[PDB]
């Protein structure tokens, strides 16, 4: 059966784990995928955390099946984070949360849910988006197709391209939308064209699919969810997912949830049965260590606080790094400015290198950054900055 | 888009839980989902587990990223367990684990990767066999044919009626086996039956799946993988779905594994990065807790020592409920002889009722059991045993 298999391509992001592994090269620095680096270059285990694991450790008393959903009351924490305390969505009973295997889980369930259970066929993402996102649709046998987002030369959003773009959506399209912190351009629409984009989208008859993996690492928690807040005003029908991977830290734990939204309960109860069966049929229940963590954190006030406090102590220390990071480029003699990363949210950096600087750097430096010219800011530190930009420089 | 969709039929396992939570009536029996309970009626998380959490809980650094395949430790001790310490698989290299989020995960994870990667089109199951198994096939756009095993007038193992179908069965079919413990009838094939299986399906080109949910249930961890190793030793290419569920007590962490194995290294390379492709636009990478957990364990000795005697007191118990379960019936007045069901392996009790009178038990007493007739012996403590009893004497 397995003899003309063809070997598998390997991961635009994932792979550089691999590359980087056979390398023995001592001063590697690995700025590929976005996972948060503290000073000395180490992605720990948040002090919030590690405090909800002996809680469990102490009180767990059953490892018993958790019900397709999951943890109810982790599912209702995480819609006040994405909707609010006193949202008409949460009131009215029109929201049915999920939780799924990460964020990644949460984008397959809803493409398994829409591709059987609607008359979807095509999803239309950002150019450029999370290499990630064309792969999940297509293998739920949907068209993907790509709207304009980034100016190349401006380096900001190209909101007339984008308009211009989303005319050829038709209604009853999927629309992907990044919540925050859009992967890989850093560039976010303003609260204004937000609202604009909600009206024509209520207009168009699309189907808005909202991805939130970094919610709290542009501005806010609220401030991250205001665009998903005016679409959820306007729209009868949504779909969320999003991840807890990089706010609490718990990439390994496979922690996100899947948010359906609809007319009204009845309707969100019909057809998150259907999502419940196509859940049942890949995984048949998440796993509830990460998402008990979550639970406990959100649901506890003097955790909470703490957490809030170390997502903003991780935010603070990125933007300090670019900050840094241009002003040594500065310094180092680097030809082109570099200013407009500082524009940028999230853990990248975007818009300043070419495939083959970024080959290039891997090549003779030991850089390791994604071969889109996507380098992970949160994984700079004073000790790498230097010879970061050396190589840099070295490269433009 | 929602407003057509249909309600999705409940779950014959899944939806028990439900019908359980809204029935009010306090000597409720819950006989249905196959989970270990002990004799006070708990599903207590092992002491060998609790263990080896407090050991992560003071030794685990970070949360990052686990990789596609997962824990490499973990991979290769399900290896072992499966196919023994000097396994010819483990030494020539043919074999490459991938940890997934439960036994399902792993069914799941196949189903995709053949789907896509060959030229398989059916699927063979048992007559009975899980539910989930039609689904999960199903869901993948694989056609599922079924193969005659189980024989309700003789409780046994229907082995020419078994034969006989699976002549039906072409090249290139997959050919699904429950490794021991048959869900839900308990039969087993001898290890005589098993090496005519294993030769017929060389001879006939079938491509075997074996299904492990439930090793340490029958016999022991290596009496149980006899089954599959006479066919190890004979088969080119296998592929082996397992699940530390239920013999770690481990379900809601969702622990499972897909074995994929080859003529030799070099191919089975090539096809596993094609199963880590089918992983990547699934959930990506799986949850670490669960298998660190049982990686702990089988790799230390101590905490192993601990958990191989607590799978024996698990087994053993169930062995106890069922002989006391028929002792009982008999002075309750059973008119009919459940003398078979000691001849069961597992977790369960099957044959005896028809989908009339599991209504009625839980109608009118309260006993919860899958309409199939399959009641979870593993459910029964010497409290409920009588009241249980009497239920079904009256229902006979
Ligand atoms: C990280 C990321 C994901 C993945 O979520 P996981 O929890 O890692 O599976 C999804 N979408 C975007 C945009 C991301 O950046
Ligand atoms: C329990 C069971 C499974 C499910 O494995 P999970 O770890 O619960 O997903 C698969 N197959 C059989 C036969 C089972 O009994």
């Amino acid at each position: 059966m397995f003899e003309n298999i063809t070997t598998a391509p390997a991961d635009p992001i994932l792979g550089l784990a691999d590359l980087l592994r056979a390398d023995e090269r001592p001063g590697k620095i690995d700025l590929g995928m976005g996972v948060y680096n503290d000073e000395t270059g180490k992605t720990p285990v948040l002090t919030s955390v590690k405090k909800a694991e002996q809680y469990l450790l102490e009180n767990e008393t059953t490892k018993n099946y958790l019900g397709i959903d999951g943890i109810p009351e982790f599912g209702r924490c995480t819609q006040e984070l994405l909707f609010g305390k006193g949202s008409a969505l949460i009131n009215d009973k029109r929201a049915r949360t999920a939780q799924t295997p990460g964020g990644t889980g949460a984008l397959r369930v809803a493409a398994d849910f829409l591709a059987k259970n609607t008359s979807v066929r095509r999803v239309w993402v950002s150019n450029p988006s999370w290499p990630n996102h064309k792969s999940v649709f297509n293998s739920a046998g949907l068209e993907v197709r790509e709207y304009a987002y980034y100016d190349a030369e401006n380096h900001t959003l190209d909101f007339d391209a984008l308009i211009n773009s989303l005319n050829e959506a038709q209604a009853g399209d999927v629309v992907l939308f990044h919540g925050c912190c859009h992967n890989p351009t850093g560039i976010d629409p303003t609260l204004e064209q937000w609202q604009t984009l909600a009206q024509l989208s209520v207009e168009k008859g699309w189907l808005p699919l909202f991805d939130f993996a970094y919610q709290g690492f542009a501005r806010g928690l609220e401030e991250d969810a205001e665009g998903l807040r005016a679409f959820a005003a306007m729209h009868k029908e949504l779909i969320v997912a999003s991840s807890y991977s990089k706010n609490f830290g718990l990439y390994n734990e496979r922690v996100g949830t899947c948010t359906l939204v609809a007319a009204d309960s009845e309707t969100v109860d019909r057809a998150f049965s259907q999502m419940k069966a196509a859940i049942r049929v890949n995984y048949s229940s998440p796993p509830a260590h990460g998402a008990s963590v979550v639970a406990t954190i959100l649901g506890n006030d003097a955790l909470r606080a703490i957490w809030e406090q170390e997502l903003t102590d991780m935010r603070q220390r990125i933007q300090r790094m670019r900050q840094l990071f241009v002003n040594t480029l500065q310094e180092k003699g680097a030809n082109r400015d570099f200013s407009f990363t500082i524009k940028q949210n999230g853990m990248f950096f975007f818009g300043g290198l070419t495939k083959e600087q970024v080959l290039r750097l891997r090549e003779e430096f030991g850089v390791y950054a994604v071969a889109s010219g996507r380098l992970n800011v949160a994984g700079m530190t004073p000790d790498n900055l230097a010879p970061l930009c050396e190589a840099i420089v070295a490269v433009l």
